[PDB]
């Protein structure tokens, strides 16, 4: 009687926590998650994109375009990376579904996170992503693309 | 806003079930998740051998002549590991109702509520003693009823 | 004539501003708990390990990547990252922008005490007020009993 | 004067006298690298369950009428009695060599050393399991050899003639 | 026999006192929070990193110029709204530390020096600052720790 | 022309002194860790709860209050060189360095005993020599 060979390994596990957390998002157009892990391979912070604490997802607007900027989500929304850090984390790594914008890059650096592991870099050519890479390069923060062993993971509550 | 997002009860129990998938135990995979009053996760655990103890030398079987040739003298339950990963005033989501030994730890850690998926062994001495201890310590417990039976995580969904 | 706690903490925020290497704008911030301990201090600048003269400080340029705005960190962000702060109050020179407002709310800060609100009618300021209103974070203008405070190191001798 | 190892073991033994267990009293003391006491424990019922309602007896018709299902060992209580954040890297002084269930806790807590006075149950299965886990995990353990066998605490000593 | 919390805490203070290398006085202190956790332990002695040199110079410029008191050491090892168990009623300097530490109660075994100026000054400081002090009355005078007992 | 850390921290010490209701003298102290974070601030005054008391001994020094207000390996910035009682507190707290502005009571018994204790225990004491002589906080600047 020996150990399992088919268990979930730690890299897929941490990114899966990020993607699971993203499913909590009330944003109809974008759901992103983040997971911060320390040198002990323990999770120290988790976040998803949404409105700030105490603020109703049925009181602030979710639309991406409007005549007045104040009628869009952008003045109000918190990115997954911000929420994970606000949930020390110095010498840690962040698993993220999407390469961080430059504003998140600032927080990541000031939080003392030394490594960002991303699933998608879909907006690589964006100003936001270009500024983020430059900040990480100057700060000595690693960023690398996650290459998963599997494309999907099933949580079955009836397995118990 | 979306009207199909993952709600927090299902999320916290999903975290416990995901963590259980890391277990090297061939017969039982159990996870637990501790959550504070701000609805933040403060601890996650699954069942396994202690830190630095190889899953190859230590036995995984459930029965043998000598108990030292079974997993029971060596294995750490999900609840222990969740706690060892303060937690005073928190809630614990766990796939299986805690044993009495886990109940002791849960009480001494200051956990106030236990939310469980399965109570398979309700009539066991372990579960019976666990309930009494919780009753006396003022730790409440309740069965979790999922909004659905499965959750799929797709890493390609971001693309 | 002794300095009061609020004057002291606003003084610490303004003092902290003088640490800034921004050639055009110097801003400071101080975070305090209910026991009147300073829990965080911040000033505006580039992220840790950066602008060793390398990132731009200019306010206008051909494209925004040549300006400081994609790179610079506000005093409020740095104060929060400079040491939890749940149940604390933040002393700021200027009313925080909506981006700092998000961070303040998520940090669990419950009170912002500001000197100036000169951009009150801006979208950034408006969004900040709305978010604080919804999150239950109060904000009040600081009324100093003294406009100036002099620190002379030779005063002791 | 009392040296530090004798002192920390004496705190463990003194703490055991807090126990309401009428047949066995065990104490444990957790100490960090600066010789600061970071946790103290003794054997007892869990928090909120100590008001002389649970059974202390060792034999009965039914196991649920004994102490064993309910009692917390000293090591468990010391660890749970202050994770000032944590007790990682600390040493535990305990009256008896820990059982294998306490071994699990001690390992997962990040304790690096166990100093014990008695190993009277060393030929036990539980003791063998404990040693295996400690040795595998890299937790060092050593038997305490005290400079003296008895320590007297006297409240009159502050007022009395030396 | 069985020890109640107060006897246990005073016993920790007295046990700690035995670590002292001071030949003239051995004093201990034990600081306890509202949940009966020990948050600080101290005994009297010389400063950290120290026959100490220059003693005659220090004496001329008390007979104990270098000593650090049990109460000072317990506080430095710690204190919210705690209680302090101490073998000997605190002096006036220790009273200030205890007040500034936030300690609300001092439980003392000996008040040998009640009529001293230090103790009088200490009582006044405690009364001004709202810090309770009360004399501890033990059951048995002696507690024996026997390492063979297991 | 930006303020550097040492001047900043001594300025905080001097700013803290102005919290003092003591009409005779005002001293301040600021404790800093190796990451340049303020971890404790103090000024001289009456014990907690006793600021409305006058008693024609009672006073708590800046250094004591800074340590009580929240430090092993830290540095303390102080407006005045510590007395011997504060030196004991500084040593037992594990503070490694005292940076002082004034030592105008150097030949006193108190300051001499303090130096002796710091010498025995290996606490470094450093005369602060500031770049700028004065700093002005201007609330109307915003
Ligand atoms: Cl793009
Ligand atoms: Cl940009
Ligand atoms: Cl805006
Ligand atoms: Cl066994
Ligand atoms: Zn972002
Ligand atoms: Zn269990
Ligand atoms: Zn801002
Ligand atoms: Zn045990
Ligand atoms: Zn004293
Ligand atoms: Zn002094």
């Amino acid at each position: 009687c020996k150990k399992r060979d088919d268990y979930l390994e730690w890299p897929e596990y941490f990114m899966a926590v990020a993607f699971l957390s993203a499913q909590r998002s009330k944003d109809p157009n974008s759901q992103v998650g983040a997971c911060i892990v320390n040198s002990e391979n323990k999770i120290v912070g988790i976040g998803y994109n949404g409105m700030p604490n105490g603020c109703s997802d049925d009181v602030l607007p979710w639309r991406r375009t409007a005549e007045n900027k104040l009628d869009t989500k952008y003045p109000y929304v918190c990115h997954a990376e911000l929420n994970a850090i606000m949930n020390d984390v110095k010498g840690c790594s962040m698993y993220v579904a999407l390469f961080p914008c430059n504003e998140c890059a600032k927080l990541i650096i000031q939080a003392g996170i030394k490594e960002v592991i991303f699933m998608s870099d879909k907006y690589h050519d964006s100003d936001e992503a270009t500024a983020a890479r430059l900040l990480f390069n100057m700060a000595g923060v690693t960023f690398r693309k996650f290459i998963p062993k599997c494309s999907k993971i099933v949580i079955d509550f009836d397995s118990i």
